[PDB]
């Protein structure tokens, strides 16, 4: 219930949220049904439209103008925003040379620069080149301020996901806004676009950044706006905020546009229709810059450009329909579209089985257009599985197709032209990043980012502590003329044991064997000294990664490579090597084809066995340095010690067999010569963080030997490729991955054909960006480079995405 007959007079878009059942004034009260009866009359004006002309100058103040052109209204605030420009014979700010701006300049009582972030829905990045002769306002804004040639979203690709992520810095199984469309089973609540449940706050986790500045002292403006408060009056009452005394005056603002969007779902995200939207949200952003102008603080704010995620063609006659499929179609519950969510219809029914419904749904149909995962099999660079608001079965859906349970709920609920909410890799999803202000750099283009990290830099803008969140922070100081962020390296945990040679052979009963009793002070000097670590400074580029939990390991050095070996895990946490661009790949020897030998550094009681692994009908192990790419047939041993070997399913090993005989190489030729740094993961709660030894669900039958989720590796080169890896005096190029450690290939539809046809597509689906690799194992790499820690931090957050140019 709501009183509406208070008034709004002296009240209109007030920034207190009044209680029920007292009529609100601010910009939301018409989505809650609740403003005062002349909420309409007094704050919505639109009399005489939003342009002073020739023939207003100098009026009588009428004060039921929508904006004013009267002789006052520089001191009131409301003026509209061509004002200077029509009635002063002053000049658009579009029309202006751009200048540098190396310091704020703000008017008395200002306490420091605000901030406005200018949010546009549905704003694919390639617009901002394409449209770019319709748009000169954002033309100027990019092309004299810091840009991105774009920025990625999260996944799903939607907007509350996007826009909650660049609130709060958070991954949506974080935040909790997970989809469009939600279920929540603690809560027994659904969450839809239409309607009031979505305003409960139980949806809304972490801490947005309105939160974070009002709890640290800094004001903000309501970020949300009613549908029905036209563009014009947005922008208006922002100005008009921007005029308040001192204590009063917000420093944050937020513009939300529903366009292009909203022209893009009914004409696509090329259609001929959109050229008009780009050109209104364009005249937009010179009403803001004009108005901000008048105010004398066009070299004052920070302005943000930022869109929530792109726009792709999809029409319905693309979608698949998973009535095709299941023969038990109605004892499913489907949230469906360009994602698919699947959960059982009813909790009551005995019969529903997941791993009945996936099997369904796996490689059925030639070009079938959608692929079903268990959520803890979804790419984890997604980080799209810790909330109970995320069903278990997922189905990713390629780019411009749906998905939907039946027929009937796609003619009977074409229309639409243009989606979005596929994999945030896919380069229609890609959105747009500007910043321009005095704290943004002048005439800087950036490369591309994620829109997790922007949280933090909008702290960095506004002098707030963030709340913790999932972007690195620091990793976008190169954003940034002043206010960067300076953290320092975490410190190491625990610091290594470094074993010499302490068992004896005969102390192993390990049920293994090798034939390598084929048997000088010249060359025996030599190996002791490759044990020692004599070479590691070829294999070991970047220092050894640093460990930031308890535990304990030693490091294992070799002529081919160095490890940091788990005595707990029982394997290497990460094993470095590197490759020249003139290395050359051999095979494993037929007297060596089983040889797994003890190594004497490392007691029996903190090794493997063979013997649980003859025991395991179901797993095989494999090697994390490749014994491929040894340096001479001697060297090779090495390879084959128990300290090197790690678990894997026999259908993993055509993947790792594969990247460890053909790819390293390859990309050492590419490259000219790459380091590598494989290792295992362990995440059986799918949490994207290390396990403890006591969350581990799996073991090598009959052993204490885990079995890791996931193998990683990072793969490291020079970005001026005409130098060699291991002689490289500026800046890194890297590019990883996180391999899901699975007993089939199911997921590699064409995993009948050679490894050439299907295993590279695999790894491009599993890419990683490093720091996803220091969440999964608690180990933080490129301790020891000449490069700044900031550069090194962007380094770690980079993905290489392998889609084509934007
Ligand atoms: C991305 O960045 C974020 C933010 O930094 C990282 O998320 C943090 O990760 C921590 C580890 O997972 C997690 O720490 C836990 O906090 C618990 C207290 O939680 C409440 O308070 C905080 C602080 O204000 C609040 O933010 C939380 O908000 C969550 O929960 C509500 C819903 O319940 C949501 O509205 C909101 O969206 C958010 O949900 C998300 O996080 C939770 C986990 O907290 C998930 O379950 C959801 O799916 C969703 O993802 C909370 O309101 C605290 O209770 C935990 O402590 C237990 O475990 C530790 C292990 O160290 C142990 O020491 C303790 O003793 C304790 O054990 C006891 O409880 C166990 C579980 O019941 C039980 O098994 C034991 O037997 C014991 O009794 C824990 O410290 C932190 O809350 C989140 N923060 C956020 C905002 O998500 C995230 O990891 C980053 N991601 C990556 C990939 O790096
Ligand atoms: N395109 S879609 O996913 O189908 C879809 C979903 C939801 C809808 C839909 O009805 N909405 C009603 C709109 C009103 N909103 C609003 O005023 O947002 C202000 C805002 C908030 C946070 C921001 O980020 C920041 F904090 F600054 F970092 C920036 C701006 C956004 C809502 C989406 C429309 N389309
Ligand atoms: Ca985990
Ligand atoms: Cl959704
Ligand atoms: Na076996
Ligand atoms: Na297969
Ligand atoms: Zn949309």
């Amino acid at each position: 219930w709501t009183a509406t007959s208070g008034s709004c007079k002296g009240r209109c878009f007030e920034l207190q949220e009044v209680g029920p059942p007292d009529c609100r004034c601010d910009n939301l009260c018409k989505s809650y049904s609740s403003c005062c009866h002349d909420f309409d009359e007094l704050c919505l004006k639109t009399a005489r439209g939003w342009e002073c002309t020739k023939d207003r100058c100098g009026e009588v103040r009428n004060e039921e103008n929508a904006c004013h052109c009267s002789e006052d209204c520089l001191s009131r605030g409301d003026c509209c925003t061509n004002y200077q420009v029509v009635c002063k014979g002053e000049s658009h700010w579009v029309d202006d040379d751009c200048e540098e701006i190396k310091v704020p300049e703000c008017p008395a009582g200002f306490v420091r620069p605000p901030l406005i972030i200018f949010s546009v829905d549905g704003f694919r990045a390639s617009y901002m080149k394409k449209g770019s002769k319709v748009m000169p306002n954002i033309e100027k804004l990019r092309s004299c301020g810091t840009h991105a040639p774009y920025m990625r979203p999260v996944y799903p690709t939607k907007t509350f996901p996007n826009l909650y992520t660049l609130a709060t810095g958070l991954y949506p199984e974080s935040h909790g806004i997970v989809g469009n469309s939600m279920y929540d089973p603690v809560f027994d609540a659904s969450f839809h676009l239409r309607g009031r449940e979505k305003f409960n706050h139980r949806w809304w986790g972490g801490q947005p950044l309105w939160i974070t500045a009002t709890k640290q002292g800094v004001r903000a403006g309501t970020f949300f706006w009613s549908v029905s408060i036209p563009h014009e009056r947005r922008i208006l009452t922002i100005l008009q905020w921007l005029s308040l005394p001192d204590n009063e005056r917000p420093s944050v603002y937020a513009f939300y546009s529903e366009q292009p969007d909203f022209s893009g779902h009914k004409y696509g995200p090329f259609g001929p229709e959109m050229t008009n939207p780009l050109r209104e949200i364009d005249k937009t952003v010179g009403q803001l810059m004009d108005g901000l102008k008048q105010l004398r603080l066009h070299r004052c704010v920070n302005v943000i450009f930022v869109g929530d995620h792109g726009m792709e063609d999809v029409t319905c006659d693309r979608t698949e329909f998973l009535s095709n499929y299941l023969t038990n179609v109605d004892d499913i519950t489907l949230v469906p579209g360009t994602l698919g969510r699947i959960r059982a219809k009813s909790i009551n029914n005995s019969k529903y089985d997941p791993k009945t419904i996936i099997a369904a749904l796996t490689c059925k149909k030639p070009d079938q257009h959608f692929k079903p995962y268990m959520k803890q099999h979804l790419p984890k660079r997604l980080h799209y599985a810790n909330n109970r608001r995320i069903e278990d079965i997922h189905l990713l859906v390629d780019r411009r197709w749906h998905v939907a349970r039946k027929p009937l709920d796609v003619y009977k609920k074409c229309f639409f032209q243009g989606d979005h909410g596929f994999d945030n890799k896919v380069n229609s999803m890609q959105t747009v990043f500007v910043g321009y202000g005095p704290t943004f750099k002048y005439r800087t283009k950036v490369p591309p980012f994620e829109n997790i990290e922007l949280y933090n830099v909008m702290c960095d803008l506004l002098g707030l502590k963030p709340a913790p969140n999932n972007g690195t922070h620091g990793s976008l100081n190169h954003l940034l003329r002043t206010n960067t962020f300076r953290p320092t390296m975490p410190d190491e945990v625990s610091r290594p044991n470094y074993p010499g040679i302490m068992y004896l052979q005969s102390e192993f009963d390990l049920g293994c064997t090798c034939d390598d009793k084929v048997e000088n002070k010249l060359e025996e000097l030599n190996k002791r000294l490759h044990t020692k670590g004599s070479t590691k400074e070829r294999h070991l580029l970047y220092g050894r990664p640093a460990v930031l939990y308890r535990t304990s390991y030693d490091i294992l050095y070799h002529t081919d490579f160095e490890s940091g070996y788990s005595e707990i895990f029982l394997m290497p946490l990460w094993t470095s090597y590197t490759i020249s661009k003139q290395a050359e790949v051999s095979s494993i020897p037929e007297h060596l084809t089983n040889c797994v030998r003890p190594d004497v550094r490392v007691s029996p009681g903190f090794s493997q066995n063979c013997l649980a692994y003859k025991n395991d009908k179901q797993m095989s192990y494999g090697f994390l340095f490749p014994p491929y790419l040894s340096s001479s047939p001697e060297a090779k041993y090495d390879a084959f010690l128990v300290t090197n070997m790690v678990p894997m399913y026999p259908a993993f090993k055509r993947v790792w067999a594969y990247f460890q005989r053909v790819l390293v190489k390859k990309y050492a030729s590419e490259r000219n010569g790459v380091n590598v740094i494989s290792g295992p993961i362990f995440d059986y709660n799918y949490d994207g963080l290390r396990d403890t030894e006591d969350e581990i669900k799996q073991y090598v039958e009959g052993s204490s030997i885990p079995v890791p989720t996931h193998y990683y590796s990072i793969i490291t080169s020079c970005l001026d490729f005409t130098q060699p890896a291991d002689k490289c005096d500026g800046p890194l190029s890297v590019s990883s991955f996180i391999l899901p450690h699975r007993p089939d290939n199911d997921e590699s539809c064409n995993s009948s054909e050679d490894e050439s046809k299907w295993v590279e597509e695999l790894m491009k689906m599993h890419t990683a960006r490093v720091r996803d690799i220091e969440h999964l194992t608690g180990l933080d790499f490129y301790r020891k480079t000449s490069r700044s820690y900031s550069e090194i931090l962007t380094l770690k957050t980079y993905l290489h995405t392998y889609e084509s140019e934007i």
